[PDB]
């Protein structure tokens, strides 16, 4: 299509562990994300046909969204929360490459990475 093909959840060959923070990025921070008012334009890929996008895969290299990472914490894909985290701070870096401060979008992105700065801030310790 327009839109690449998203993002792997699963990946044989990659190393993964489950630990106590991944279990936690899974039950609480992309819970509770998901189920903010905000969360919906992040819940899955950005379809740059529907939306009308036609630019966005020419400025995003690297998508990522909640929708992929619900599936990779399910998946188990992960080795480390650091892993996780990282896919959460290039949704957000994304928003904020492709769309201009004070933009709906912008505005709920923020909204979601205070909220996600909380929630890793009560991070179990780990091993
Ligand atoms: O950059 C990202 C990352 C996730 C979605 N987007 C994004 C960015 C620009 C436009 C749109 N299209 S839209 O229909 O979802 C839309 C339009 C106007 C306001 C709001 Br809120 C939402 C989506």
């Amino acid at each position: 299509s327009m839109n690449p093909p998203p993002p792997e959840t699963s990946n044989p060959n990659k190393p993964k562990r489950q630990t106590n923070q991944l279990q936690y990025l899974l039950r609480v921070v992309l819970k509770t994300l998901w189920k903010h008012q905000f969360a919906w334009p992040f819940q899955q890929p950005v379809d740059a046909v529907k939306l009308n996008l036609p630019d966005y895969y020419k400025i995003i290299k690297t998508p990522m969204d909640m929708g992929t990472i619900k599936k990779r914490l399910e998946n188990n894909y992960y080795w480390n929360a650091q892993e996780c985290i990282q896919d959460f701070n290039t949704m957000f870096t994304n928003c904020y490459i492709y769309n201009k401060p004070g933009d709906d979008i912008v505005l709920m992105a923020e909204a979601l990475e205070k909220l996600f700065l909380q929630k890793i801030n009560e991070l179990p310790t780990e091993e």
